[PDB]
């Protein structure tokens, strides 16, 4: 009695079958009507092939590359009888090139990252600015300007980026009620941005604490994570990056901006997974997060930008990731950065290996009259196993967001290139919420200046606790 | 058939019965002749009392304080018939005051730290320099200038500080031998300092990797360590501190020297357990260490100082701790600094709780013709259980160093106030080595500039890989 939202008439082309593909396929089978034979999975690994064969789904063992993607994908996307859906959950592939190929062939598209073709993340000829997620996102915004409207393609619709955009909207609604701000619920981007401004939201952390842990301890010289190791390391070695709020009075000496684009970002000349920030979640209370670049750090700040008539930004929230991954991933980062090179091996924790834990993932809106408000999911591994197969709690928050994005795309298939900020947050959360466990809002009086200054002189701004100057760990 | 080294002809007063007192008591019983009733343990803890009652030893459940130490310890240490031994393995007590009391009453003395009376480490009216181990050590040096000679008192004779001073001497001898330099090894402090100078030793890391882990995972809001939690947190919140070599050409903007004293130190205006350095051990290979202040960072640099006729330092090595504690302690530090406060609870891992692991503890001499040489112990928990009770591998390296210092003090009882750098390193290692497991010397071509620069600008000195500029994580 799981809801079947729609029938999909055309081919369903899943690119990538790692941790998220494995968790998303069963949700697609559960929630859409289609002949199983219309699915096709593309992945270069033998591991993926054997799992796909165990599920009786068509499999092509190929890496999608710049050289082959047109000849490989166009026949799959256009096999008919109707509109196909490209579900892209891969690494090492260009999200922009594949999305544009889907659109010109009339196929819907969804992904969870603006990924580049293999070679980009470690290309020594690129300036740091060009390796930023701001720069990658700007290629998507340029593609939209060049071809407005047309077939829907949903960029960056996982848990974060993705779901957390919908949490920001729900949190703004809750804050407005709790603070007594009158007005109808916003229905346009400008109205959302004005509501954040009117509420006095100085900034937003994507504030996450993963407490899953395995039945075995972290092995030496093995990177351990609850989702893509390759993907986490790639974003962790990109510059630290944030949407930059109009309220900020200070940035570090090694911070840089952008000469062009939407104007909402800065980045630091240091890797994000070795950059710490002071943050807070309900279960962690005060904790360090890593300032890992994410698409939504830019997209949320951009979405909530208010401009004057000259086009100058007069309000924008700071927005960035404050990630505390699982303990073995924390150790894995200490080992990787401490050695100066990637470990020899890695592994992604399977639900059969996880003893207990939750993936606490939400948004921390701060600077308003009630100081700080966290809104999000506290999904446990135990609940995950009861309600969805083949994934851990991290995976289910992502796969269920892809499901919601797919439902929205089928119901709005002529919307052009869109981000999660552009979707109907209420419909998406209606689809996703059965998979999120406890979803709660919590206020706190904690601030980044709690307990400070201490035994040593610190470079703090005592006038405003939430300044990045107080959040960033030097 | 354990060797019995000496008769102790007077009371043995053990102050403190935590992890190190528990590991040292069986070695004292094993290796010294004395009537059982001569030994008494002083500790305020109920847990300690119960264990001592179980070991059949006299126990006085009392905190030693500035107000009571004279009335308590003078009668106990002078009970007769001859010279007693104060074995000080406590926290929250003044090493200097207890040492001076023991000496004025003719009792031998040993400790593993220059500890202050309770209140000092977190005193808000103290400048950071006054909280430094350099400053604490200078109180011992002044005591020795005021009362030269007299009864032997051994300051800071644990594993590190303590044993590592003997490892430095052995490593210097080994480096010379490996180069083909033959001849009488040094006998005076000047000759040792000139050996380091002549061999081109630029600096020394106390380079350690603890791999012990427990049968339960790290509990939330519990600090876990393999030795004193209180003591590790105390030194971890003291300023980062190092003996400062003559070859260094850069120091950070928040580094400071000292107006007075032996001249060998700098400190940083930040806590050492939240300061990382690039270092290396044989089992870890390249790793982060924490730059936690330690007595030997200053005492080894001081000992190996060569001065000119005017008294100015012409050569001195850099010397500092590069500590990678057990994984649960790494997580404990991330938790403590990330929350801004000490955890609600703590625990020290017992040998019965430890599944496997070693305490790899040695000295990394660098800058000489063979680049870098690590010399030290790789004692495993499995070997520990075979050879000594009531402790883990970390404890046994410490307790066996205390044993060695006790033998040396009984053999050289008229030497006055001394540090581990002043003892006969061969005799001390002769006593200690049965408890050290594999003791090895390993060369490596690794330097702090391995793999650097990466994809971000870095301030590095490529002319001199081992400069602190390149070691310090910035
Ligand atoms: N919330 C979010 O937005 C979010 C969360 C998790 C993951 N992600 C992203 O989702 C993607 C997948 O994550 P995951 O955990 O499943 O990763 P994963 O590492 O588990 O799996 C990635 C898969 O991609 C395949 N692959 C590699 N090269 C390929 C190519 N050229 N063509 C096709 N497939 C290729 C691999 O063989 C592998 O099976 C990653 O890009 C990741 O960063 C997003
Ligand atoms: N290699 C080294 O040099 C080295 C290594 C380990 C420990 N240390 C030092 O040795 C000492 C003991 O370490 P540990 O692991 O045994 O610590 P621990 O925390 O296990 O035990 C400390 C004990 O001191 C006792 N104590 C507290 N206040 C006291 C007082 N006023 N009088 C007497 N006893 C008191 C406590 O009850 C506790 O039992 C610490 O100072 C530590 O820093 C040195
Ligand atoms: N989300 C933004 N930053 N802008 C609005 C984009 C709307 C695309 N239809
Ligand atoms: N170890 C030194 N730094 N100096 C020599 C001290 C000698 C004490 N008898």
């Amino acid at each position: 009695d799981w809801p079947v939202y729609h029938r999909i008439d055309g081919p369903i082309v899943m690119i990538g079958f790692g941790s998220i593909g494995r968790g998303t396929l069963p949700l697609i089978e559960r929630h859409f009507a289609f002949d199983r034979s219309k699915l096709v999975v593309i992945d270069p690994s033998d591991e993926a092939r054997k799992l796909a064969e165990a599920r009786g789904v068509r499999f092509i063992q190929q890496a999608v590359t710049r050289d082959n993607y047109r000849e490989l994908l166009v026949p799959l996307l256009t096999a008919g009888p109707g509109q196909g859906f490209c579900v892209n959950l891969s690494v090492d592939t260009s999200s922009l090139d594949i999305m544009e190929l889907a659109r010109e062939n009339g196929a819907l598209y969804i992904d969870t990252v603006v990924e580049p073709w293999l070679g980009f993340y470690f290309d020594p000829d690129l300036k740091p600015e060009a390796r930023s997620n701001y720069a990658l996102r700007e290629t998507v915004l340029a593609a939209r300007r060049n071809k407005p409207g047309g077939t829907t393609a949903v960029s960056c619709c996982g848990a974060n980026p993705g779901m957390v955009s919908w949490f920001v909207k729900q949190a703004l609604v809750n804050l407005a009620a709790d603070l007594g701000v009158t007005g109808e619920e916003p229905t346009t981007r400008e109205e959302w941005a004005r509501l954040a401004m009117d509420l006095g939201v100085k900034g937003i952390h994507i504030a996450a604490r993963d407490t899953q842990r395995a039945s075995f301890p972290k092995p030496f010289d093995v990177f351990v994570n609850t989702w893509s190791v390759e993907g986490f390391v790639s974003e962790g070695l990109q510059p630290a990056e944030l949407g930059w709020g109009t309220f900020e009075r200070w940035m570090p000496d090694n911070a840089r901006g952008h000469d062009s684009g939407c104007g909402a970002g800065i980045y630091l000349l240091q890797p994000g997974a070795n950059t710490r920030v002071r943050s807070w979640t309900p279960t962690a209370m005060a904790q360090y997060g890593f300032l890992v670049t994410h698409n939504e750090s830019i997209s949320i700040a951009d979405f909530l930008t208010v401009r004057d008539a000259a086009g100058q930004a007069v309000y924008r929230p700071t927005c960035h990731y404050a990630y505390h991954p699982c303990n073995d991933a924390v150790l894995s980062l200490h080992e990787m950065f401490g050695s100066g090179k990637r470990q020899s091996d890695w592994r992604i924790l399977d639900e059969t290996e996880i003893v207990d834990g939750i993936d606490e993932l939400g948004v921390l809106l701060y600077g308003h009259g009630k100081n700080a408000y966290w809104y999000g999911s506290q999904l446990s591994i135990e609940e995950t196993r009861r309600i969805a197969p083949d994934q851990n709690a991290t995976g289910l928050q992502v796969s269920s967001a892809v499901l919601a994005g797919m439902v929205w795309a089928l119901e709005n298939p002529n919307a052009g290139i869109v981000e999660a900020d552009d979707l109907d947050f209420r419909r998406c959360l209606e689809v996703q919420t059965p998979y999120l466990g406890p979803v709660v809002g919590v206020y706190t009086d904690w601030t980044p200046l709690a307990g400070r200054p201490g035994l040593f002189p610190e470079d703090i701004d005592t006038s405003d606790p939430w300044q990045f100057r107080n959040v960033l760990v030097r």
